C-alpha cells in the first residue's frame, strides 16, 4: 500500500507536496494522471475529447486500483478520481491525506496555465468555487488526514504529514 495518497482540488499541492514528500521518504511518486498518459500514450485531453468521461474515469479507476496495490511510495490522485464510487471504495483502509485550500488561494496557485481543463479563462474563480462545493465533500469522506495548506509553505506541509505518518 502507498505510504500516503494525496487528494485535493487543482492547485492544492498534490504534485508538489507529493514530489517533496516522496523525496523525503526516499520513495517514488506515482501521479495517476501521468500513469494514464504513459499507459495510453494519449494526453488527458485527447482521451476526454475522444472517449469522454465514463471511458476516462474507467481507465483512471483501473490505474488507481493497480497503484494502490503495487505502489509503495507516494500516490497523488487526479482531482476528479474521487467522483468515481469505485475509487472511493478502493481507497478505504489506505492513508489518504486531504490537502485543504481556500478558493481564493487555490485559484491563484493554478493561474500557471499548466493545463487546468475544468478551469477555463472566463471567470476561473467562480468555476473554482463550484468545483470546490462539488469535490470538497468527497475529499472529506475519503480522507484519513486533513491538512490545511492555506498558510503553510510546502516544507511545513511535508513536515506536518511526515509527523503524522
Ligand atoms: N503549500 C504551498 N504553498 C505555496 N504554494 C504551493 C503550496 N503547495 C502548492 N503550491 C504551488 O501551487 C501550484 C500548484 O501545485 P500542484 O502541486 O501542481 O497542485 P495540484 O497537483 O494539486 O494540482 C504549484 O506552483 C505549487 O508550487
Ligand atoms: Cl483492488
Ligand atoms: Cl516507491
Ligand atoms: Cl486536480
Ligand atoms: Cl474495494
Ligand atoms: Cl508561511
Ligand atoms: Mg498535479
Amino acid at each position: 500500500a502507498p505510504k500516503a495518497v494525496l487528494v485535493g482540488l487543482p492547485g492544492s499541492g498534490k504534485s508538489t507536496i507529493g514530489r517533496r514528500l516522496a523525496k523525503a521518504l526516499g520513495v517514488g511518486l506515482l501521479d495517476t494522471d501521468v500513469a494514464i498518459e504513459q499507459r495510453t500514450g494519449r494526453s488527458i485531453a485527447d482521451i476526454f475529447a475522444t472517449d469522454g468521461e465514463q471511458e476516462f474515469r474507467r481507465i483512471e479507476e483501473d490505474v488507481v486500483r493497480a497503484a494502490l496495490a503495487d505502489h509503495d511510495g507516494v500516490l497523488s490522485l487526479g482531482g476528479g478520481a474521487v467522483t468515481s464510487p469505485g475509487v472511493r471504495a478502493a481507497l478505504a483502509g489506505h492513508t489518504v491525506v486531504y490537502l485543504e485550500i481556500s478558493a481564493a488561494e487555490g485559484v491563484r496557485r493554478t493561474g500557471g496555465n499548466t493545463v487546468r481543463p475544468l478551469l477555463a479563462g472566463p471567470d476561473r474563480a467562480e468555476k473554482y468555487r463550484a468545483l470546490m462545493a462539488k469535490r470538497a465533500p468527497l475529499y472529506r469522506r475519503v480522507a484519513t488526514m486533513r491538512v490545511d495548506t492555506n498558510r503553510r509553505n510546502p516544507g511545513a506541509v511535508v513536515r506536518h504529514i511526515l509527523s503524522r505518518l
